[PDB]
């Protein structure tokens, strides 16, 4: 493995507002507020790296669009770009209120890193995202995803992301557990990874000849079921434990139709052109694997540039429920993306909202700014470790 | 049959809240509609296992529309999730007010199957749901409702409800009796029953011999409706009573008795999305003829949209379930009445049984994976598996 | 459609859930204040107010009666060509 090492070294940064300045904002809220039809009680405050979180304690007699309404009108009166309204708070009688504070951090790579929270994933394939609006870093298993949607609309950062996943990938992994194939539609950036000893194809560009990429998953998704059934234990994990237990000693077992099978990963730049190139052969195999990838070990990170309807169906939104949507530019696109609405109201620069499987409460994530350098400079420390070994069955 | 003490016994558990603390809360609830623009008089109220149901008579002149569009503000007045607001109650002048409690306790599936309306039952398909919100116990007729279609937003509670149903099965069962088929596209949860006698085929996977599996029920149905009408009895339950009769004398009628063949279907959303619009027609000529063919359907869905839930799947199946679906569009969608957004989650069935009526909110007994691990070894055990070679 | 329902005047609403299936049968928002158990509104031949006229309960065993009452006085006559 490569050491905690090669990152960006966590600056010496100390603005973390005294209680002072934050009293002062706190009655200025309060005026502002009191300036419109509203009385408002405010609490406590939740000072953060990003936005500072705010608990209001609203009067007798007064609703929630009573606020929801001016969130606007509020931005244009804080000195800020746009405020953003929690509407419950879980627990307790408050409604939230985030301010955009205007001296931010990026967040460090290394900070999401050197967590114990990190060091502590048991899994293979963890996703190294951000801190949160109390600072607090917010780690997933994609195990348990069991897929991702990734929005945004050339925002905050739609490259950064993925490529800070994926960098987080190959800090915990072998690849003789996790390989990865990607699918480029702008052959841009992710044309880097190539000579790393676990891409299982070189870059792929055309939509053409995604759909071999795309059809040789779902082969290689269906042998797998096939091993799997005939080997009786439900998914790959417990599979590989039981490979683990059987030639411990030394029990062999090879071709029952041998080691452990690796966690694929397809991830997906451009997803928008690979629908609006291949219409309709991409979206039913991508619901196909999205169907049965769950217990195969495959798994699929998608990501749309454009939150239309016409990219995001209820074809696709068939079995990814977990979403991560960054900045959008449409309240439509925020009920879009989540079943929630409010994901307009974000800042930009690695903002992304969390919506975690299942449940409806969206996580807000500050997604850490991750450099083209530390992701060139990881390569070329992980290329001591062998070839880019190919199945060229894929095409 | 295993008996019923192989599962959890009852949880010896009740947090008895207060007259003291009721009547806290109804001043509370009085005192936080008062600050709004309501005035409100609590009179009645009747704890339950997971809500409170007050009842109001609310003060001359307030409408009820008012008091339903202070759902969110009440919720957050109070410190709950969500507080559903019951706009009708026969018999009386309400207006119910339905808060959940401080802790949520759990249903216990052997409580739910303590009840004497399991007990004394006696319909070859029963439904344990579980609880209503006064602990009385619900249990519906799958003979009678004759199909159900169960929603929710994914992980709610869609495949434990389906495990319910189908322990409720087996503890009431021969395989003479019943009879499973279970399609299900995802092969995560329902596969654990594979190897029971109570099945057809296993537990289909791949969707296109589901498919073949879905015309073998349209053969069997149209076999069996030739059998009957050369038999000469309307539906299934009076030509097992004839059949059975008269072989009390010693003569099996000869062939020119039948199960109840259930096929559920958990997520028919990737059935209806791989596999094209047959699949849906299959499901309304299947769902057209069944009441009289003991061919019954249980169905799922991650997604109740429209597109997916389309009318022609919505044309024969009167009972619908919704778990806690994600707004009132999809309340409006599956259930064709408000309302099923205001739910907590973790099994809160808004059952709907047919015909003009306001939905029955219960909850559903959870059961483990571990008990249904003890049914298909006790099963196995004590039955033998038998299949259909080609039944595809 | 609007080619059945323009195609025949005279329809009979029993209980239905939306004023919108009252808009959709009658087209006029009456059908969702019944009681069920046969509670009708007898849209007329021509135009009018919707005439509220209950149903009349008759059980399967009468009809038993008038089935074999027709029975005995009575002999089959089909067609094969219909079928
Ligand atoms: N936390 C951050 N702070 C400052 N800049 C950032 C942060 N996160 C992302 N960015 C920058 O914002 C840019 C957004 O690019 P992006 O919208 O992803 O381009 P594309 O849509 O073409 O992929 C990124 O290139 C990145 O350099
Ligand atoms: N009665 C209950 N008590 C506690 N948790 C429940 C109950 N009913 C359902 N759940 C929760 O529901 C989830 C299971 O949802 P599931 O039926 O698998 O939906 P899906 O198949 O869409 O994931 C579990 O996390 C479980 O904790």
């Amino acid at each position: 493995l490569p050491p905690l090492s090669l990152l960006d070294p966590a600056e010496v940064k100390q603005k973390s507002y005294s209680p002072e300045s934050l009293e002062a904002m706190s009655r200025l809220l309060e005026i502002k507020l009191k300036e419109f039809g509203v009385e408002v009680s405010v609490d406590s405050v939740h000072p953060g790296p990003v936005i500072t979180r705010f608990e209001i304690q609203p009067a007798a007699g007064v609703k929630v669009s009573r606020i929801s309404n001016l969130a606007k009108d509020l931005a244009r009166s804080l000195a800020v770009i746009s405020v953003r309204v929690v509407e419950v708070i879980p627990g307790k009688t408050t409604v939230g209120i985030e301010i955009p504070n205007e001296d931010r951090q990026m967040v460090r790579f290394s900070e999401v890193l050197s967590s114990p929270e990190y060091d502590e994933h048991k899994s293979t394939v963890p996703l190294a995202l951000g801190h949160d609006i109390g600072g607090r870093p917010i780690i997933t298993d994609l195990a348990k995803m069991p897929h991702l949607l990734v929005a945004g609309t050339t925002g905050s950062g739609k490259s950064v992301g993925v490529n800070a996943m994926l960098l987080s990938i190959l800090f915990k992994s072998t690849p003789s557990e996790a390989r990865l194939i990607m699918i480029d539609p702008k052959m841009l950036e992710l044309s880097i990874y190539e000579g790393i000893p676990h891409l299982l194809c070189p870059v792929v560009t055309d939509m053409k000849e995604a759909a071999n990429a795309l059809r040789w998953s779902v082969a290689e998704m269906e042998r797998r079921y096939r091993l799997m059934a005939a080997m009786g234990v439900r998914n790959l994990a417990g599979f590989n434990r039981k490979v683990k237990d059987a030639e411990e000693a030394g029990t062999p077992l090879t071709d029952p139709l041998l080691s452990t099978l690796p966690t694929i990963v397809v991830v997906v730049d451009e997803f928008a052109d690979m629908m609006m190139i291949v219409g309709k052969k991409v979206e039913e195999l991508i619901a196909r694997i999205a169907q049965k990838a769950r217990a195969a070990g495959i798994h699929l990170i998608l990501a749309t540039q454009r939150p239309s309807v016409d990219v995001i169906t209820g074809l696709i939104k068939a079995n990814i429920p977990t979403r991560i949507a960054f900045q959008v530019s449409s309240k439509i696109d925020s009920r879009t993306i989540l079943d929630q609405g409010g994901a307009e109201q974000l800042l930009g620069h690695g903002d992304m909202l969390y919506l975690p499987p299942g449940t409806g409460l969206p996580i807000r994530v500050h997604g850490a700014f991750v450099s083209d350098d530390e992701v060139h400079r990881v390569v070329e420390a992980w290329k001591l470790r062998g070839a880019p070994d190919y199945i060229e069955d894929i095409l």
